């Protein structure tokens, strides 16, 4: 009759074993779609069912629109400025509205968002075409294309080919994403505070390069700014600073710096990442990819290059994108939410300041809401006749919802569709000469990245004949 050992701590699973978003998901078979963990004083709630998720994001969105405070996120956002890592309050509301207003501009005009995107995609396809017959990592080329686009939206500026600044930006992007969090942003145990490490040291130095670069651009642009011409995001932010000079403290330089940084960062890493994910799946699914070549041929052909209007006709492509955004969400656990006030979820009590995580991965893989969810099946987003798109499930939130939903969704959907439409029209994208296929397991960082891989690019037999 022995006594049981006193218990000091208890965690449901091993830390740093498997992907957090899948460990939390597997836990639901034991504890249900909502449960909590406690770290000292901090408490975290994980939510794995869509009804509970739509409560947190929508029905009670404003109750749960805060952002928790993390040492790394402070450095990366210059102490909780910007949009994504700014808590709910005066600053976030202002900057999210102005960022949303800038995008609203790019409704068709002399800078119809499509035209910006298409100009930089056309450059890209000319690069890739020089690698005709070779196996390459497509990361940096697509990085350049989207970097020019968001740079145009932010400053009406693009980078000429070969600009060494692009290599500088790529370098500090990888540096921050590396040290922003070991894996997912949700970290059960606070490892950086426990043991000696250089993580915040490294993070600071990449942020110093990033802030110094954006500071050059901004100080430069004060001399280009004319109140009669408000055509990009920096114009928008300065105009606002101009008009208010309680809002002048909200639109300081450091504030404007961070918002632009948030946009410049999100616009490149998310879309570049989703493109790589899509090619990876197509290399694993030639049957899909063949069907995609047929689709484009019988609806766009080679008389001309694809267009946003072509979303009507290239449905299997729209479907494919939907299915990638489901299988491999950019933010499989969104960005951590925080309870701004005493509230409830599923009529369980949630106290002020409590961290709340939506397990978007659990929503996209719940077997009751999805037919064979771990499968790549773009067909699930099409009626059985292949003729129009459908919403097969209610647990599908690739861009979130509510007060914190994605602000660059429109941009993302158009960049994604045009990149994949131009590439399939022009190139056979096949497995390299080594038998290697990309690992579809992914790498959970602040964004769900795919390990780098190589694709063999060949100009299409058809696209060639159409040049005579
Ligand atoms: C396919 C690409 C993308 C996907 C799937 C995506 C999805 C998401 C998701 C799921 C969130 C979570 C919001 C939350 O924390 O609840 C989010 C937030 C956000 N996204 Fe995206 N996004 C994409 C691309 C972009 C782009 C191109 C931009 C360009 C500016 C952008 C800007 C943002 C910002 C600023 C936030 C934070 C908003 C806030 O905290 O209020 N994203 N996005
Ligand atoms: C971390 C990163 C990328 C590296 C860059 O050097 C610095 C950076 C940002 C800045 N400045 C904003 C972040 C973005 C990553 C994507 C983020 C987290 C993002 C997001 C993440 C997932 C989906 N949609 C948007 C909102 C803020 C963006």
């Amino acid at each position: 009759s022995l006594l049981s050992l006193p218990l000091v701590g208890s965690l449901p699973f091993l830390p740093r074993h498997g992907h957090m978003h899948n460990n939390f998901f597997k836990l639901q078979k034991k504890y249900g779609p909502i449960y909590s963990v406690r770290m000292g004083t901090k408490t975290t709630v994980i939510v794995g069912h869509h009804q509970l998720a739509k409560e947190v994001l929508i029905k009670k969105g404003k109750d749960f629109s805060g952002r928790p405070q993390m040492a790394t996120l402070d450095i990366a956002s210059n102490n909780r400025k910007g949009i994504a890592f700014a808590d709910s309050g005066a600053h976030w509301q202002l900057h999210r509205r102005l960022a949303m207003a800038t995008f609203a501009l790019f409704k068709d005009g002399d800078q119809k968002l499509e035209k910006i995107i298409c100009q930089e995609i056309s450059t890209l396809c000319d690069m890739l075409a020089t690698h005709n017959g070779q196996s390459i990592d497509i990361s940096f080329p697509v990085f350049v294309a989207v970097t020019n686009v968001i740079s145009l939206i932010c400053f009406n500026t693009s980078y000429k080919n070969g600009d060494p600044e692009l290599n500088v930006i790529q370098n500090y992007n990888e540096g921050i994403i590396d040290n922003l969090s070991k894996d997912s942003l949700v970290d059960l145990v606070p490892w950086l505070k426990i043991f000696p490490n250089k993580t915040l040291e490294k993070l600071k130095s990449h942020v110093k390069i990033r802030n110094d670069l954006l500071n050059k651009i901004l100080e430069n642009y004060k001399e280009k700014f004319r109140s009669d011409s408000i055509t990009n995001m920096l114009d928008t932010l300065m105009q606002a600073k101009m008009n208010s000079d309680q809002d002048s403290e909200l639109l300081s330089d450091n504030h404007i710096l961070t918002t632009i940084g948030d946009i410049f960062g999100a616009g490149v890493e998310t879309t570049t990442s989703v493109v790589k994910w899509t090619l990876a799946f197509l290399l694993h699914n030639p049957q899909v990819k063949k069907k995609l070549y047929e689709e484009i041929d019988q609806n766009v052909g080679f008389s001309r290059t694809p267009t946003i209007s072509d979303r009507n006709r290239l449905l299997l492509l729209e479907a494919t994108i939907r299915e990638v955004l489901r299988l491999r969400p950019v933010a499989p656990m969104l960005i951590p939410h925080k309870a701004n006030v005493d509230s409830s979820i599923g009529e369980f009590a949630v106290d002020k300041g409590t961290e709340v995580i939506i397990n978007l991965w659990a929503l996209h893989h719940n077997e009751k809401e999805w037919h064979q969810p771990d499968q790549f099946m773009p067909e699930r987003f099409l009626n059985p006749a292949g003729t129009q798109l459908i919403s097969p499930s209610v647990s599908y939130l690739p861009f979130g919802a509510g007060p914190r939903s994605c602000i660059g969704e429109i941009l993302a959907r158009q960049e994604l569709f045009l990149i994949m439409a131009w590439l399939l029209q022009r190139f056979d994208l096949e497995v390299p000469d080594d038998g290697q296929l990309p690992s579809l397991e992914g790498i959970p960082k602040v964004v769900f990245l795919i390990d780098s891989f190589k694709v063999k690019i060949k100009v299409r037999q058809a696209w060639r004949e159409a040049q005579a």
